[PDB]
């Protein structure tokens, strides 16, 4: 049950004036595509805080990539779901190399040791997540938050537009093109090319996605075939056949060194760290 929002004073939306004219802000299956200027974060914050939303954030830091955790976590503290309950799950082969990062109130971190693709299996921890968080967000570690990433992304299932391909025609997408792989997508299929570095949803829908991608990867392995972009090729096959209920714009996954700062991006929120 959702209780009533309180009175709020904010600018009136006007139906004969679009927030954004330069970009597609809703997909053809009526999922919002999240760009700056499309949401009033005060409305969304009230909605999700009235549900006492808890967001889990999964990150893998194996072998050398433990070096990225300090900046990743410190900038998450400044920008990710601030004011909401957050549980970080750091999966690593070196628990002792996880940096001591100071966290704001209502936020926790758990270190999960693993052995040094396999993110999908490791994500699909199933019972722990169901008991502890409402949404899971699954991101790459070699990244930093530079601006707000909050509850506007939460929905039962989301993917993020790959920053090299958002202006591309589908035939240019680097989907798996061999019919012998479970990730195969023909040249006349595809809505978007999603990046495997940032996806999420409710814990139920993220367990469905990571179970189906892990099953499809095992089939490929049995058949002696490895998809061109690994779990990313499987995530793209999944999201073509199970449409996401929101799509994040490339504000949410950018590489300023490679791609600069185009005008269509009003904010660069989560970016690659030089490596
Ligand atoms: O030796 C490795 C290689 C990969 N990763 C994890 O797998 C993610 C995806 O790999 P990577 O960032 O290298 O892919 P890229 O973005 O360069 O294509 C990394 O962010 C880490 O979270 C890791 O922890 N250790
Ligand atoms: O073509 C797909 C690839 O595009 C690259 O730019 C990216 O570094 C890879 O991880 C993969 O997403
Ligand atoms: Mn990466």
């Amino acid at each position: 049950f959702m209780v009533s929002l309180p009175r709020m004073v904010y600018p009136q939306p006007k139906v004969l004036t679009p927030c954004r004219k330069d970009v597609l802000v809703v997909t053809p299956w009526l999922a919002p595509i999240v760009w700056e200027g499309t949401f009033n974060i005060d409305i969304l914050n009230e909605q999700f805080r009235l549900q006492n939303t808890t967001i889990g954030l999964t990150v893998f830091a194996i072998k050398k990539y433990v070096a990225f955790l300090k900046l990743f976590l410190e900038t998450a503290e400044k920008h990710f779901m601030v004011g909401h309950r957050v549980h970080y799950y750091v999966f690593t082969d070196q628990p002792a190399a996880v940096p001591r990062v100071t966290l704001g109130t209502g936020r926790q971190l758990s270190v999960l040791e693993v052995r040094a693709m396999r993110r999908m299996e490791m994500i699909s921890c199933e019972r722990r997540f169901l008991s502890e968080v409402d949404y899971l967000v699954c991101v790459d570690v070699d990244m930093e938050f530079r601006d707000h990433v909050g509850v506007e992304i939460l929905t039962p299932l989301f993917g993020t537009l790959h920053p090299s391909f958002y202006g591309s025609s589908r035939e240019a997408f680097t989907y798996e093109r061999r019919p012998q792989s479970q990730a195969y997508i023909p040249k006349d299929e595809g809505d978007f090319y999603y990046m495997g570095a940032f996806f999420g949803g409710s814990v139920q829908e993220v367990q469905r996605l990571t179970r189906a991608c892990h099953q499809a990867m095992m089939v490929d392995q049995a058949n002696g075939i490895e998809a061109v972009w690994h779990d990313e090729s499987h995530l793209n096959k999944y999201l073509l056949r199970h449409k996401p209920t929101k799509v994040l714009s490339p504000e949410y996954l950018w590489d300023q060194q490679l791609l600069g700062w185009p005008a269509v991006l009003r904010k660069l929120r989560f970016t690659a760290v030089p490596k």
